[PDB]
């Protein structure tokens, strides 16, 4: 075989497709490689095994299935909701790799492999949003994204050996040394494969960092909007249990913690779809059913720990947070107050009541201290400030300064850090203005999607985008995002310091460097809150 | 008499001079004439009397006698510590009034009275840096100052009729009337006098807006950095007669709370000078051992239930804050530390050292509370920062909140206030530079001290003092600071309006209008800090 669509796998040998980019541009793509044996009947919820070797050649050529999750309605057929809609068939058998070549393929290039995340309950590697043609073609990146098992099909755990969680993680994993195996067969360097993801596909991303078993599977870690130190990033083994039996519970399954093979047996024969929609109990803001948990063998302590410690690998890290993180999760969650319309604001009172409800644990000795800290003392009573503080206390405390932590203990061993703060709003944002620029915006940003002619991006908008497309490759490949121009001395982008902690303002128009962001709030959530919610209890 | 220089007051007749202004204008002094009886023997501790009439031609020519008081040695000869240090013999015989009239001599004009400020403990109208002659020359305005009691002999309080406390306000007071009765002829007008004053003089100059035996005896007010709902500004009932009896005590009297009229007879006896150097006992940061108190003729109840109640002269109202409040005091006290030097700076350890011993009555629930307020969180450990948070917490709840507090109150009763931030450090300056603009640095610039030849201010600095000079005068006369150019509209300095609460900055080429000051602070003072002691005890 001297056809170069045609590439052999240490399972069998595959063959590819030559698709045109939506620049124009050609690209060799290779879809729904199975990295794994379908995780169905005796598999579920137990860790995945390599795919049976085949016979012939088999066709990569289409986007493979989405795993089973639920999908998002109550915004019915709105375009900013529908984008994170998976857009294939909802499977089991969800276990594939997506590999995507520029053409001319090179003999040994960068690797940039994406891991979506959905908070660990949804996601697929095969949304628009995520489209591997532009940046592989423009950046001249071999780009590889994966599948990996999610909600309680991935991350049930009971301790037991058929259940024993981290199931998704994994996958991952898994997949992980199918790059480092086959990946340059398609002109990859097994070597400089670097990870990049959002929500939590920055946890997962993190994850590998710490873990011992994919520690040696890839180079670089870019994060997005996500650390592993975050709340909703991990549960404690005795919850993960309790919401396993709840979901046996819910499911009319045997729900004893007297016998626990019983319940994993029951759960394996209900369907995959009722499976997934009995997740979901009495959570708060910003929290979710079925997430990673320390199970042993993929990690065996917590990332709080690790980071202190300092046991992660020695690496480069870009990593980053948007303007306005909770907005898209005080969305959903609180209803009522702060619905999808614009012009949108909050009373006094509303913020009041809201504070409560956003922060349900503290005893109101701290509640007190919250709206000091996040109110505006200019003009206390405005309806704008009363609304984006609310965006801001879920952003900092769920997101924006966990973000921070990592950074900083990275920076603090002697590694080198690139943080950023994306502060563009796309013209064209279909969600009301108030919003701003929310949780995963950059997204449609770091993968080309403005380079699209068949969508109205302004012409800075796509200078922008191939900006950050910039920035985000030749770290992946050289372990900097500065541009030869003035790579050589005083960078665009500062190193983010373990003293210094400098950032770079990812915007239109703004090469403006800070400190942060947002060290005070962090020092908030961190520091001084905790240490007062010890004095007064 | 066709004399102009003399000039007959209802006590009888007195003789002026004609003395050169620095500046080379001439003006009309009349120095030293008595508004009161002698409060020596049996007087003392008592409220003032008329003074008795006079036969013959009275010289007013020579600066009078300043109050007994402690004088400032800890910096020796320092030229920035002896401004202060009065310039004139200390007499218990005091109590005189100092008229100065532009030449040529008005025939009803603007009345601007001094009162000046030691913290209720010392002061002299005969101060250089209160200098009439450049002001009244430059501004064509008659210009008032007054000596009133200051320490124990002025403030001394035991319920009884022989010390029935206030007696330096009462001082005050009857000085208010002789103006009202005699200024007429000094070609003023006794409908449009305006007080203003700094310190205790602020104090003092809001006490009268308040009390209602002073209540028609002046048109404006003029505020710097002082208010009457400050810390220091009153004392209890319960303290004043205990701190009056443990002066009893330390100088070697009779101090039982038994028999009262024991106390003051041996008070009586005691030689002035051994009785104010005895008031200083345990005493914290900007804390004064003998101040007004409500006596029930003056005030008949505290300044807070005034301003609650709404119970105050209406009228315009100029006030403000300089930038470093605390400073000069946290140089006097806690003297160990901070010391008079260049480039002093603060550890963090200091730092934490600091807020308890500046604030030694709050619970340590409140302590953190403070420091995490207080502290900058981009550089936390910052030297800098420490000594200039200190400077801060000292002036936000001593100065520059209670300031802010009073403007407002006044503001939503429906009255005109005019706020100020002061921001602008002499480049001749004595002090330290870590220093800045600390408390009382505007005296020099309301005074017209830089038109002086003879002193070094910058051409410039001669402007700005002619500015702020202009400021005040035009408001004294109008009721508004704004000069006819611009005044029609769109005011160089904007009304300090209840929700709006704009202040200008002065300094030296900034006409930048704020909102506060320092709201969040002052909200953290006023709000937070004190519910969350509440919730702590
Ligand atoms: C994939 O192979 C099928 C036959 O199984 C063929 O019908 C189809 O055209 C192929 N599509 C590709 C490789 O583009
Ligand atoms: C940045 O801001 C605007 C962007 O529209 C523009 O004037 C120019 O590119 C820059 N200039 C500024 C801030 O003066
Ligand atoms: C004040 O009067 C005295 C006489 O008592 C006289 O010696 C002195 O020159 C006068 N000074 C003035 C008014 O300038
Ligand atoms: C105010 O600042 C300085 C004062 O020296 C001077 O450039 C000018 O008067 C003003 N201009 C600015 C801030 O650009
Ligand atoms: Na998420
Ligand atoms: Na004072």
């Amino acid at each position: 075989d001297n056809d170069p669509l045609v590439v052999n796998t240490d399972k069998g040998r595959i063959r590819g497709i030559t698709v045109d980019a939506p620049s124009g541009k050609k690209v060799d793509v290779w879809l729904g490689i199975p990295y794994a044996q379908p995780p169905v009947g005796p598999l579920r919820f137990r860790h995945p095994r390599p795919a049976e070797k085949w016979t012939g050649v088999l066709n990569t050529t289409t986007p493979p299935n989405s795993c089973v999750q639920i999908v998002d309605t109550v915004f019915g057929d709105f375009p900013g909701a529908t984008m994170w809609n998976p857009n294939t068939p909802l499977s089991e058998d969800c276990l594939y790799i997506n590999v995507v070549a520029p053409r001319p393929r090179p003999k040994n290039a960068a690797v940039m492999l994406w891991i979506f995340g959905g908070g660990f309950y949804s996601g697929t590697a095969t949304l628009d949003v995520y489209d591997h043609r532009a940046l592989a073609s423009e950046e001249n990146v071999i780009v590889v994204s994966l599948q990996y098992r999610v909600a309680s099909l991935g991350f049930l755990f009971l301790g037991t050996p058929e259940a024993p969680g981290n199931a998704g993680l994994f996958d991952q994993n898994l997949a992980l040394r199918w790059v480092r195996d086959n990946i340059h067969r398609f002109g990859g360097d097994p070597s400089r494969v670097t990870l990049f993801g959002e929500s939590a596909g920055a946890v997962s991303v993190s994850l590998h960092l710490l873990s011992a078993l994919s520690r040696d599977l890839f180079q670089r870690a870019i994060l997005q909007s996500g650390s592993p130190t975050a709340p909703w990033a991990l549960v404690s083994r005795e919850e993960a249990t309790l919401r396993a039996l709840r979901l046996a519970e819910a499911v009319g399954c045997p729900h004893e913690p007297s016998k626990l093979s019983d319940a994993v047996e029951c759960l394996r024969g209900k369907d995959p779809h009722v499976l997934v929609n009995n997740e979901w109990g009495t959570l708060g803001i910003c929290e979710f059913p079925f997430v990673p948990v320390v199970d042993g063998a993929f990690l065996d302590e917590t990332p709080q720990r690790s980071l202190a410690s300092g046991r992660f690998k020695k690496t480069e890290i870009l990593t980053g947070s948007n303007t306005e993180e909770g907005y898209y999760f005080i969305i959903y969650y609180l209803t009522e107050l702060l619905r999808k319309e614009e012009g949108v604001t909050v009373t006094r009172e509303e913020f009041l009541q809201a504070v409560r409800e956003l922060n349900p644990y503290v005893n109101g000795a701290a509640r007190q201290a919250i709206v000091f800290e996040y109110t505006d003392w200019t003009e206390p009573d405005n309806p704008n400030s009363n609304r984006d503080a609310l965006d801001k206390m879920v952003g900092d405390y769920h997101f924006t300064c966990n973000v921070n932590e990592f950074a900083q203990r990275y920076a603090e061993e002697g590694n080198n850090v690139y943080m950023y703060l994306y502060t563009h709003r796309s013209k064209g944002n279909p969600w009301p203005r108030w919003t701003g620029v929310m949780h995963g915006d950059e997204i449609n940003y770091v993968f080309g999607e403005p380079l699209n002619p068949t969508l109205g991006y302004t012409e800075d908008e796509k200078d922008f985008s191939r900006k950050i497309m910039r920035y985000w490759s030749n770290f992946a490949k050289t372990g900097n995002p500065n541009p030869n121009t003035a790579s050589s001395e005083f960078p665009e982008w500062p190193k983010h310091t373990a003293h210094g902690r400098h950032y770079l303002e990812l915007g239109l128009n703004t090469s403006f460097v800070g400190r942060g962001p947002r060290l005070r709030q962090c020092a908030f959530w961190k520091k001084y809150l905790p240490q007062l919610v010890a004095a007064t209890s």
